[PDB]
């Protein structure tokens, strides 16, 4: 709503300072006091040490950097907790230069003095943002600007699938805009069509499109996408991520570069460090030259939002920008990209999907909690929806609807298209291949931290999972979701013991959070409440969007297990346990019926 380009720094600037000094001081409470440490090794060293079970909002992912008290040594993460073997492994840059240790949390700025300098540019750069761009995103009244550029004959893609109407509409529309939002609910196709928008950006030859996602799955998901048309892509990874593996690594610029077969000397250097001084003055010199290249060279850039920020990127402008799940960052986050010369931007996401995570409840307050996709919305540009799905059956998708999309989201795929060729699973309902489990569990604290547990939950869990596989089930193909890393560290133990089938197979299904799911389908979902207390809780437990994305992950099945009662206070879970009530589901002990 504002007036000045100082007065939007004078605002966001000083409330960006609040996430960072919170976080900052929080990180220094995270700090383990005694935990136990082997030397070991993997040269790249490497291992091991376990931790406290603690779930978060921001939790240790790989791209954390870590030290060692008790000698000093610092390093950073390589192994996070996850269905084999869960303990941390982090690689010491200064190879030892036994056994009682303390373990701290290294803090990190880069996130927050990139957010900063953004805001800095949108202030003290005229060339930042166009003249409509600048307007429009302080909120004043601009009269609307038309895009000139020549419409593509099909507006499909390449190697993409072919759009349905309200797809077309919004390439059609987007590519004629300066400022588009675009709301995509769950399997509307939003990447595609995102894919779909950034290959025609990039057809206009008219420098490198930039595109990011405030997360690395976000990204990649749709590195993949672009790939897929046939574009040159360059997707760029933090430093600090480089050893991470992903569908599109190949496409990474650390790796690019590492099969330069052009730069002879670089490629030496290169095999010298996989082991200086003046060598480290020239390596670093034509590294910077091969990035250079590459990025130059691009038709498209992929990386987070943050990631836009990086040095290397510097004093390169992009005039075409399309953010995906924009919907998912705080706006100085996702206005990192958009100061790099934005002319026409395009931020794709859902508000009833995952949204920004703060943490200073303060910043929250006062301004730090809300999109850019949401504050354009409030001033008044209209989301164009993508209005079909394709992942989900129709019951499956039934209830989202209803509560998120005013029970208008159309189904691309028939109840006939999605039963599973080979399924011997008959449901509690020959029509709805969903139900909730009732499951009055005992409640329970860490065995070794401060998140909760579910004996009796995962127990059911693990024969739902059993009894799914007997049928048809593929193991890759099958997804248990929990708030707590407490009921993910004894799912993992727990799977593959009280399992009937072989060690591996079960070691094959994914346990997680929901950020962990984010863009992903499988073929069936299973959930663990794990609440037995009514005590206030923080998954998929307290917030509607994040319940949103478990509900609408499964292409095939989605089976619920909780305690009815201990989750009956909250407005959406109620409104979910009544719906399936109605809907002549909710059950006891397998092989079972209705339930009060």
């Amino acid at each position: 709503r504002y007036e000045d380009a100082y007065q939007y720094q004078n605002i966001f600037g000083p409330l960006v300072k609040l996430e960072a000094d919170y976080d900052k001081k929080l990180k220094e409470s995270q700090t383990q006091d005694n935990i136990t440490v082997r030397w070991d090794l993997g040269k790249k060293r490497i291992a091991y040490f376990t931790l406290p079970k603690t779930d978060s909002d921001m939790r240790l992912m790989q791209g954390d950097e870590i030290c060692l008290r008790y000698w000093k040594g610092i390093g950073h993460v390589i192994k996070v907790p996850d269905n084999y073997g869960d303990e941390i492994a982090i690689e010491l840059r200064s190879s030892v230069g036994t056994h009682n240790f303390q373990v701290d949390f290294v803090w990190k700025s880069t996130s927050f003095d990139r957010m900063q300098s953004a805001l800095k540019t949108f202030a003290v750069d005229e060339t930042s943002v166009s003249g409509y761009i600048y307007h429009k995103l302080l909120g004043h009244e601009v009269e609307d600007v038309i895009i000139k550029c020549q419409l593509p004959k099909r507006f499909t893609a390449q190697g993409l699938p072919d759009l349905n109407h309200s797809q077309v509409y919004a390439v059609k529309t987007v590519l004629q805009r300066p400022l588009s939002l675009i709301q995509g609910p769950p399997g509307t196709g939003k990447t595609v069509t995102s894919a779909t928008i950034v290959y025609h950006l990039a057809r206009q030859g008219n420098g490198p499109v930039l595109v990011c996602a405030p997360s690395n799955i976000a990204v990649d998901q749709l590195t993949e996408k672009i790939h897929q048309t046939g574009l040159k892509v360059v997707r760029l990874c933090a430093k600090s991520r480089e050893a991470i593996d992903s569908p599109v690594s190949f496409l990474a610029l650390h790796n690019q570069i590492r099969n330069m077969d052009s730069m002879p000397e670089l490629q030496k250097l290169q095999q010298l460090k996989d082991e200086s001084s003046a060598d480290e003055k020239r390596y670093r010199a034509l590294k910077r030259t091969a990035e250079r290249e590459l990025l130059m060279n691009a038709d498209v850039i992929c990386c987070t939002c943050v990631g836009a920020g990086d040095p290397r990127l510097a004093k390169m402008q992009f005039r075409s920008i399309l953010i995906d799940e924009s919907t998912q960052a705080t706006e100085p986050e996702c206005m990192v990209p958009v100061v790099l010369g934005a002319k026409q931007l395009i931020l794709v996401g859902d508000h009833c999907q995952l949204g920004p995570v703060v943490m200073c409840k303060k910043a929250a307050k006062a301004g730090l909690s809300q999109s850019l996709f949401e504050r354009l919305v409030v001033l008044g540009i209209r989301p164009i929806r993508l209005q079909v799905q394709y992942r989900m059956h129709p019951a499956l998708s039934a209830f989202p609807s209803n509560i998120f999309y005013e029970g208008s989201l159309q189904n691309g795929v028939t109840a006939a298209d999605r039963v599973k060729k080979g399924f011997d699973f008959q449901w509690p309902q020959p029509d709805k291949p969903m139900f909730f489990y009732v499951t009055q569990g005992q409640e329970e604290i860490a065995s070794s931290g401060t998140s909760y547990l579910n004996r009796t939950e995962a127990a059911n869990v693990e024969k739902i999972t059993t009894k799914l596989l007997k049928a048809g089930a593929k193991p890759d193909q099958i997804g248990i979701i929990t708030p707590y890393e407490g009921q993910r560290s004894y799912l993992v133990q727990y799977m593959q013991f009280s399992g009937s089938l072989h060690t591996k197979l079960y070691q094959e299904v994914e346990i997680a959070s929901v950020d962990a799911f984010q863009g992903r389908e499988k073929d069936f979902i299973i959930l663990s409440c794990v609440r037995a207390n009514e005590h206030q809780g923080i998954g998929f437990l307290n917030d509607p969007r994040r319940l949103n994305v478990a509900l609408t992950r499964a292409r095939y099945g989605v089976i619920i297990v909780g305690n009815p009662k201990a989750l009956s206070k909250q407005p959406l879970w109620n409104h979910l346990l009544n719906y399936y009530k109605e809907q002549k589901v909710l059950v006891e002990g397998p092989l079972n019926n209705l339930r009060e």
